[PDB]
RNA sequence: GCCCGGAUGAUCCUCAGUGGUCUGGGGUGCAGGAACCUGUAGCUGUCUAGCGACAGAGUGGUUCAAUUCCACCUUUCGGGCGCC
């Protein structure tokens, strides 16, 4: 029943060890070095969710949100924290109600905001996870910016062919000015004479914010955000930098840095899905200015979804700093091998790897060989790489019109009205591995191949399967 | 090796039974009447899982939001769901990507809505979950307004001192027109003269929404929505109804259904923690008119979080509709008890139950023996209770002055300005057991003792605890 | 803060209670204590150091983390390659959650109506391969001994139990008196005194059993073995569940002697199958049991039934087998009910307290096939537990030819069905049975 | 939805293949692939059906929702009461589970390097019961026999499986051929002369020992048992991963009598202590071995081997053997050095291939016990499975003195210290594991 | 249990018939002018102090038009399958 050396003989020696590695994590904030093992992280988790006021054992409740849970399914996948983050009149306030909830809210925007510095903005000053994903994130640094900005009524924004992003700024009841690039090459950059010339235009009051985008697909390139955060600070005008999947990049990330030295950056928006590997839905709203960071955190109504923040929680937990820095190694090593095995590619079938050196993450192969007018080529392409189950693999045909909330895109899909060729997109992202590059490559110049005769084991399953995929289809 | 029946011998015999129920759900879109079993339910959401893209075995992805989880603690809580729901144009739409996300979203949005009119709501025509908690979804109501009435400043809203709500008007962007209660009895309830006289007065043009609010604390009762929405219908404003937690009570319901009847609802919407006893995160955004409930899922911007459209599928389709109609019957039965409870436990020290038989969740017991100014009492009073682990027992002492995003409540917590008396808040929410209410009485009885005395096993633990944690706030 | 800091006393409290005293809590524990006692447990094994190093063999690793978690981490299993109830110094934490488990197991057989038991032992094996053990334990003392006097009982496994351990076991016929099948105490004597005490291992004799046959007179084979000199093992596979038949262990061992019982972990604990429980009177004789074990063995026995009695508390075992008791009379009321409706009965079996017995005498075997179509049909309509003996049934089993065999006897008057009620049923089960039941007489009929 | 559909059949043909040729898959399945394998499989069992009604004693009931989750919901083991390889009715997808794992296990041990083996299945007990059980299966076929002869092994459970069977051991010692100690064949020999072969049970050899103690000599010995029409047993509770070991299994039956192999699973496939595998090369007389258990048995360690293998594949298990060789090199060459800068060196022992023994001469027992303080320093500093070997220790096993125990002799030249590369050791492990031995050798130094 | 095929649900009480905004026959009670003639009729939820009010007719579909036609569900009948 017993043989009891008080409460036991290892019962705190060896559990000393995981009480040090999670004392270290709530002093300093800072992601470990190496990960956890699998034994601490739900130690200290589960330590955590017996914080919370509905985990406790001599607990009643008499309100309309105690934390109640039906399903025991639902209770143990989310590790028993069911009362969120924060209270209904600062998302960032400590809940009396879930002490364990807000302890973990605190310590993942602290690890977050070490990621953020280590990726590449060593100067940013505060952030917090939002269980929102980009778009509606954007949209809640414009729903803040109107009351510091009330007669403004515009957003001028270099254009890029995303539909979330655009959909921001008309989501927040403002008015996005559109700001075609300029084709330098094969690059679409910003066109800063067009920004400046509609600033004295439309007049610095009306101007909301300019709104800049870092990671995109190529042929565009990350925003000049050190010349357009120094046109922000000449005009007194707020900027808000889309960076959805640049925390990844360390170009990416040295460009809002410099952006910020130089000039005025108020906040940078990036997602975590694409830059953590966890679920889709939460970002991360980051800046330079305390005060302003808080106000956007203030802005947000009532009480919000814990999941994402703990989803990356675990996760940087489990990675540790030098986890992450291995997945960034080994993307920019993939980029390369993607890179240089569409080159191989693109040649075979002459065709060409767009030139787009400012762009860390995407990349773009030619498609001038194809007929989109007679023959549909460029199209059929695309749903040929569907069925083979190539998935990310963009194709952006000429001439495509599209309306969006009302306002109509020419070229859509290119970022410009009259781009020189279709291109067929494909991007180094992390957790990217050596088989996806190669299947890609496998797949795609199968699919080339078919498309250039039709106008003259599990593998051939694929094969087989995409066959009646594609006659279904036809 | 093998013993091979072909197949299995039972393998598709037994498991028809489970295929039937899951046939039965897509093709209704019902809640099942009696639960499912465990296995039935982990069954369905494997082999949705395994229909997302990213699940695929030959899958290969080139694209920057593939889907990767860096963790398999993370993947295995989601149920390997990954690329949320939605996509970057529509949160509505089918995503490629994620058919079986896809059909989860689907499949859950069928579910609510089952649920809604079962509930009492039974002429609703549309409804969608949100990844966002209620607060930020009124927002979003008050979003798309904004386009169909571009003139309009103003949102006219009966007075609920509930700080998520209020400011869902103000990060929207426009003013709230705070609408004082009448006092009725020990009631506060709607001034139907002072809400047309305000219409009147601004002019219907400037007035973006009627804002109404039925789930809330006694003695506040839910608001004359017949009446409102008759307002509403004659000077066309739209009627936006706060039903945050009204599912659970068959009379908030039925005053919605009444309302759409007589006069004009556009939208009601509805926590879903409140309501179905999952996590703090998501909310349900229903309506009368189809085209108007797809243009606030056409309003949000990117993909969204599929974790709590997975809760509360989890959740409903183990509960069935009868484990649903379950709770909300033994919901009304532990009403009664909590209120005869705290009838006789107020007698025996002076104070009674406040007399509001129009709100059917929350209650109210009197605090006028306890002196606030001189004792500080009533304030002692909720901390002896919070230390003594009762949560959800509000306490509201007189006067209290409160700033909301600027604009200045007098009486804050009490709806009015000037309330007879202070007093205790409980409430009979769905999920409450009888030793919610017995802890809570036989807690509330010590607490009451100690504070009138001051100013003349586990059980003893959580009493000698609080007693260090009341000494220490001292 | 100071709060939630707070709340973890809460669960030490009850954990510092479970260490302090071995018992079962009164009400089962939250989930959430449960598992902080698991993780806690688990970090005490030297597998799961942060700091460790293995230079061994049996190091605990583990390829799969699937594997891994779903047993909490708990690799070592229990036990030393010299001694199965010693301490394992590579793994602390398991050798505390087997203590415990083995406490917890002791409380509840006191709880279920041997009172005056004196030591116990979980065991990773079922209730044959454990009575087995107990054979090969008492070898080592009779070494002379080649014969188990066995009171017949139609079931395979604790019949197989005495050859496997390398006895002879001498069957001994029942006596039908009325409907009932009991112990032959005359034809039990007479073997003694032909073979000889020296010559015989053991008596074994049965406690829970299927209807007609009830449990055993052990307090008339506790006294035959106490005059003799001669050991006494029962086979108490699944009596634990029944206070009646625990009574009866109790009343045996004060009247005379027994030596060890033994019962099933899965039906007396509703866990996976797999593990057995050892108990006896003798602190000394159970302890020998335990060290004639060689070798370690699987901890998942032990951390199922630990997750079960945490998460049930006594009161959470009280009430099923409160409702055991009431489910038997309504399964009993029903069988008389329907067996009325066709011209059959309930056979008349008031010592058995689990089992139940319905005549078949209406149904032609001989011409029809009829008794072997219902336990057919019974299977197709999902009816499982349900249990149709024939008559003249010959069934050989290692060698030795049962006649009559699942009737526990040569020549039974009738065919008859055999339903249960055991702990964990529901009225669901018997309303079920009772339906598909009729079913299956109404087609039977009609052909 | 229609690519969807046709995402399931990817994971149809994993599973069809696996259910058609019975061999591992030469890369690991993905969990999903896995996990939905499983949930298929619980759902044809009768205690998961979803209109059963359970009117018997062995339902498959679970109490706890915990234990039901963590075993996929698998709860009626593997077996009939009469058979332990049998199809169980109740319980269809439990029994496919069983053969499954019995097939991939097979595919495993003819890759391992016994090619010949005709049979094999998954028992779970350690390797100790299991050898017992194949003792016990000897009997009847030898009723005769008292005397096993075993060539000396230092390890109480494969002793102690000889005594709980019942049979009387008989130690031959090993001889010293340089640093190694090896199978004396002319005493044992001389023992099956002097006793009598119709007296022997089996002989009883070791293949996987401790340095400096090499695998006996299983051709020699086989072709002795072929002679004397004796059975021979081998002990291979962790050669599994090693192609030497294997490879002299498959030679003695190649040229002389191997009547079973026995091997552990959480020793070779890095799963929780609790299981074994019975293998051998006539494969009726493994059915007999797998007929000779009685009753039901669990089914968590085949499930947990089953599970490891779908996830490791045969190509992730073959990696796992060739980095076990490499940590060998390597940990080998790292005692060479740390040995040679303390004025020890490294017992020549070839012919061992997963234990090294380190010499402790220079360190003083008799006077500063510095040999028994190395192992308590090289525990606190967390170093697991080093084992240090002191002269002249005397240990008494179950009547058994055994002098110079844990040294395989009575009187080895020196005291050592023991480390091996099992399968799943990391560079972490040998390179923490010399630098803890460095520091612990400096303070014995020291002192 | 599953498969197949009839009927079944709350005005394939009752037996029938009917795509036409339902009809025929037998029967019961309540109400008046043995049985005859006439009228009449039940249930569930919700909101009410109550009167009463608001809905629902297994779930959906087709159609100008569903008691009627189609699919599925509930119940029930019949057939097939049966070493567990
Ligand atoms: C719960 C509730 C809300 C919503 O608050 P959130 O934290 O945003 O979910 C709004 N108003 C009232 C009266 C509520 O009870
Ligand atoms: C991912 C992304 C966004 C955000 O889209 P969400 O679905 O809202 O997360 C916005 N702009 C770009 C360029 C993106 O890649
Ligand atoms: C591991 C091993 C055994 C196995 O003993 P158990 O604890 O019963 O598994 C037996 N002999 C030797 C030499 C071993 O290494
Ligand atoms: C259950 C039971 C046994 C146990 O046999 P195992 O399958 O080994 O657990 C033995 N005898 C009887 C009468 C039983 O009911």
């Amino acid at each position: 029943r017993l043989v009891s050396p008080a409460y036991v003989r290892q019962g705190c020696e060896a559990r000393r060890s995981h009480e040090h590695l999670i004392r270290l994590l709530l002093e300093k904030g800072k992601c470990p070095e190496n990960g956890w093992d699998e034994s601490t992280l739900e130690l200290f988790l589960h330590e955590l969710a017996i914080m919370d006021s509905n985990n406790f054992l001599g607990n009643c409740g008499v309100g309309e949100r105690e934390g109640r849970v039906a399903s025991a399914l639902v209770a143990r996948r989310h590790y028993r924290f069911i009362h969120g983050i924060g209270r209904s009149g600062d998302i960032s306030a400590v809940q009396p109600k879930a002490a364990g909830s807000s302890l973990l809210n605190k310590i993942t925007n602290s690890l977050v905001l070490d990621i953020i510095k280590l990726a590449g903005v060593h100067t940013v000053a505060n952030c917090f996870v939002v269980p929102m994903a980009t778009g509606m994130s954007l949209t809640l640094c414009f729903l803040t910016l109107r009351h510091k900005r009330p007669k403004a009524k515009y957003i001028i924004w270099p254009r890029i062919d995303q539909k979330s992003c655009f959909k921001s700024m008309i989501t927040a009841g403002f008015e996005p000015v559109v700001i075609e690039n300029v084709l330098e090459g094969d690059e679409l950059r910003t066109d800063l004479k067009a920004v400046e010339a509609k600033v004295q235009e439309l007049g610095p009051d009306c101007i909301l914010c300019i709104h800049s985008t870092t990671s995109c697909f190529a042929p565009r390139v990350p925003d000049r955000l050190e010349e357009l955060a120094v046109i922000c600070a000449n005009y007194d005008i707020p900027h808000i930098v889309n960076n959805a999947y640049g925390v990844q990049s360390s170009k990416c990330m040295h460009l809002i840095q410099q952006g910020a030295r130089v000039g005025r950056i108020d906040a940078f928006v990036q997602s975590l899905d694409k830059n953590f590997m966890v679920p889709v839905g939460g970002a991360i709203i980051a800046g330079f200015n305390d005060s302003f960071i808080q106000e956007i955190s203030k802005m947000y109504p009532g009480r919000a979804s814990a999941s994402p923040s703990l989803d990356v929680l675990i996760t940087l937990l489990s990675l540790g700093s030098n986890g992450y820095k291995k997945l960034l190694k080994e993307r920019k090593e993939m980029f390369s091998y993607l890179s240089n095995q569409i080159k191989k590619l693109s040649e075979a079938y002459n065709e060409r790897l767009l030139h787009t050196p400012h762009n860390p993450i995407s990349l773009a192969m030619t498609l001038k060989t194809l007929d989109e007018h007679r023959d549909k080529a460029v199209t059929q392409l695309g749903s040929m790489l569907f069925t083979r189950q190539v998935s990310g693999a963009r194709v952006v045909p000429l001439g495509s019109m599209q309306t969006v909330s009302g306002y109509t895109f020419r070229g859509f899909m290119s970022h410009t009205n009259n781009y020189p060729c279709a291109y067929l997109n494909a991007a180094s992202a992390i957790g990217m591995k050596m088989q996806d590059v190669d299947l890609f490559i496998k797949r795609l110049d199968r699919c080339l191949k078919a498309v250039r005769k039709e106008r003259s084991t599990e593998d051939v399953d694929i094969e087989e399967m995409a066959l009646k995929l594609d006659n279904a289809l036809l």
